[PDB]
Order: structure tokens, then sequence, then C-alpha cells
């Protein structure tokens, strides 16, 4: 009786920080959904500090403590993922988190660049994924932050 | 008395692998330095697998068994460094490894950038920084492959 209770986590991955809102619009949408479920959302910029090793460390702690990483890969500034964001997956698939990605362009590399090379003439991988392959660790890329979540709900309960 | 020896190990992040040549004039360059002083370098094409998936494990398995990471973090199809080499510096910093990073262009970003928001009106930070403060862990920011190979020798020595 009144035995501790683990209250679910996940780190909130991706370049909505870079929004005029700072996110807000995208982090509310996520704290109504997660909220449902009593899972906490752990987002970038919370109680944000003033320093960029901070800010960092902060962010490093949040993975370290969550049970599951939902990353937004869409495009950002281009066809490729934030580099943020891809640091991120890096620290999470180090540290044995689950990793669920998703994206608003699955469409392979070089149906994005519509070429075996980019504008420079450097090589645009072709292994059929919508990413650089590091990113990909063998779950299925979902199409919204909603269909990764509910992967999350079904492969791990309270 | 023939005790064991550990031969330091780096790894060679970065979109060099992109190149026409698939990185073999930068990694020849780097297998030449490192020789000179005994250092291993550990390539990302190194008994390069055909699946994606395979391909991602060694790799990572490289940074688990590297002293240091030395990551090209230059410009990759634009002003933001190369997403796989931000994986692969996230899963060393996750992995308390050694990350020595460099770049062709040392500015901040919002000197790249021209303006503290990109095209699309998205923030570009804003904390004197050449690239996302998730990749910057107080260690300097090298000019070149050899200035962070240098630091290298000064501070993982044999
Ligand atoms: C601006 N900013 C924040 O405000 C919070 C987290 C964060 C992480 C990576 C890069 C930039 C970030
Ligand atoms: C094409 N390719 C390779 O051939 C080898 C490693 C690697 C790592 C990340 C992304 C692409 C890669």
């Amino acid at each position: 009786h009144h035995h501790h209770h683990h209250m679910r986590k996940i780190y909130i991955a991706g370049p909505a920080v870079f929004n005029p809102d700072m996110g807000a619009s995208y982090y509310n949408k996520v704290r109504e959904l997660l909220k449902k479920e009593n899972v906490m959302p752990l987002i970038p910029t919370d109680n944000e500090a003033t320093e960029a090793l901070d800010i960092r460390q902060k962010n490093i702690q949040m993975i370290k403590d969550c049970d599951a990483v939902i990353a937004d890969l869409s495009p950002f500034r281009g066809h490729e993922p934030d580099c943020g964001t891809a640091f991120e997956v890096g620290c999470a698939a180090a540290l044995n988190k689950m990793v669920l990605t998703f994206t608003s362009d699955r469409r392979n590399m070089r149906e994005k660049y519509g070429s075996g090379v980019d504008k420079d003439n450097l090589r645009v991988e072709g292994f059929g994924l919508p990413f650089n392959l590091m990113l990909y660790d063998g779950v299925e890329v979902f199409d919204s932050f909603e269909s990764a979540f509910k992967y999350f709900l079904a492969n791990f309960p309270s």
C-alpha cells in the first residue's frame, strides 16, 4: 500500500524551439496530449538557463531522466533534420533509451534531393530512408508526434 | 615484461563520407597524421556493411571503442553541421568520451545568417557560438583537424 509510482517521461526533441513563439504552440499541443495519459513532457526550454553550457547540460539530463525521446526529424533549413535534435537522438541511443522519430516528409533522401547527389555533387544516401541513416534504429518513422506517442503508449506501459 | 599496451583510437566523425571520393582524400590525410603518433583512426567507412542498421551499429561501436572523437562540424548543405556527425557527437557525449570539434567557419550563427532569424523567420541562436549549442561542451572549437589532434596529443597521452 502506498508504493512509489513512476510517472512516465518523454523528452520532446525537435526544432520547435526556433519557431517565432519559441515552440509554445507545439509544446502546448504536446502538453495537452500527454496530460491525458499522465505522461510528463520534458521540454528543452523548461526552467531555461542563460548560459549555453547550462542549457545543454539540463537537456542532456532530461534525456538521462526520460523513458523515451520523441524526436521531430522534419526538414529544418533544407531537407536535413535539425542537428541539435540529431545530437539528442544520439545521446538517447548511447543511453539505450527508447527513441521514436517522426517527420513531415517521409520521402527517401534521393527523392527529396531529386538525385543521388546534391547541387555541389555531394553524395545523397541511397538506403531508402528519409534522412541520415544514423538517425534510423529500426523503429518505424512516424508521420506525426501523435502517431509516435501511440507507439509509446503501446510499448511503454505504466 | 611484455605488458598489454593500449593503442589510442580516434573516431573520425564528419561529412567527408559524402565527398565524391567517399572521403578518401580526407581520410588519407587523417591516416597519415595519426600514423606518426601510433594513433588508430576509426573511420565511418571501414569494413562497411550493406545494410543501414549494420553501418549505424558499427559506427556506434567505434564511438564506444574510441578514446576521443574528432568531429568535422563544418557547414554542410548550408550553415548547419551534418546531422549524422551531430548524432555521433551526442553518442560520444553520453558515453563521456573526449569530444573535439572543428569547423571551416568559426563565425557565430547570427553572423552566418546575417540576422537573428533565417529567411523563414525561424530563430537563429544568440549564444556567440558557431553552431547549435548542443554541439559545444566547453572545449575550444578548433579551425582544423590538425589543431584538434594537437589538443588530443596534449590531453590524452600514451
Ligand atoms: C535556444 N535553445 C533553447 O532555448 C533551449 C534549448 C536549446 C537546445 C539546442 C539549441 C538551442 C536551444
Ligand atoms: C553513406 N554512409 C557510409 O557509407 C558510412 C557511414 C555513414 C554514416 C552516416 C550516414 C551515411 C554513411
